[PDB]
């Protein structure tokens, strides 16, 4: 039976950007790296940056919508939005759903996201308002 | 700051055969369904399956290392990866290069792997059989 993510694994064009971008931007914390990765943590997330010649940095209309969120508390949403915005982040999809959210590109075009609120608060809100053809389980 | 994993979005270009590969063969619980997209959980994690019309069946030589790695147990690994390969399910990697994992692929190509182990058991691990100029911070 699987019990949830076991870890997030990017490959990355250039391993000092990455490094630069989830450790020193968003505040990750490094605890390993080697000649062509790095682990990092966010909260209980394991993720790995793999250094890959085959990574293309890739512009948001060459990808599909695969994309990875993080959580913050609406608290903190505001500032770290204007911290992306200061450091010149791309933006590649503006909110239209409930919950504040942020979508923001990685240096080689991973899509990310900011999201304030939980599974248990989206499926409340389709609750009340179903999306089209839209069932509970 | 940020902290977690709020969600996992993946792109799948058929709905119906995505939900039955993680719901019905993977085990994850499925919440909701739509026309476009579902809702499942495995563990904490929120996965949301995405219809996107831009997904493309990618073979796994045609797609960089990027994946996605979910947590088993010991006791239990070792049946589940034979199951997925019973039953047919595609693979893209043999080498255990980050410890006991099974690599193996969604029906749209997304790289998937099944590994036992959490990251301070990886950092242990790697102290004794270190990745190539590997520092610990
Ligand atoms: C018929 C297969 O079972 C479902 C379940 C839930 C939603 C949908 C749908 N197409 N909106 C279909
Ligand atoms: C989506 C397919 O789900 C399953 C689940 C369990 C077994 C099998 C199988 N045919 N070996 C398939
Ligand atoms: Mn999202
Ligand atoms: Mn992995």
């Amino acid at each position: 039976m699987l019990s949830g993510l076991n870890h997030l694994t990017l490959a990355v064009s250039q391993l000092a950007p990455s490094v630069a971008f989830y450790q020193q931007l968003l505040g990750m914390t490094l605890h390993a790296r080697w000649d062509s990765g790095a682990y990092l943590s966010c909260g209980d997330l394991w993720l790995c940056l793999s250094l890959d010649p085959q990574r293309r940095v890739t512009p948001p209309e060459e990808s599909d919508y695969t994309h990875y969120a993080f959580s913050i508390s609406e608290a903190d949403f505001a500032s770290f939005a204007a911290r992306l915005e200061a450091a010149g982040v791309a933006v590649w999809k503006l909110n239209r759903s409930e919950g504040a959210s942020h979508y923001f590109l990685d240096p080689d075009g991973h899509k990310l996201e900011l999201h304030v609120g939980s599974l248990a608060q989206r499926l409340a809100a389709c609750r009340e308002q179903p999306y089209k053809g839209m069932v509970f389980f």
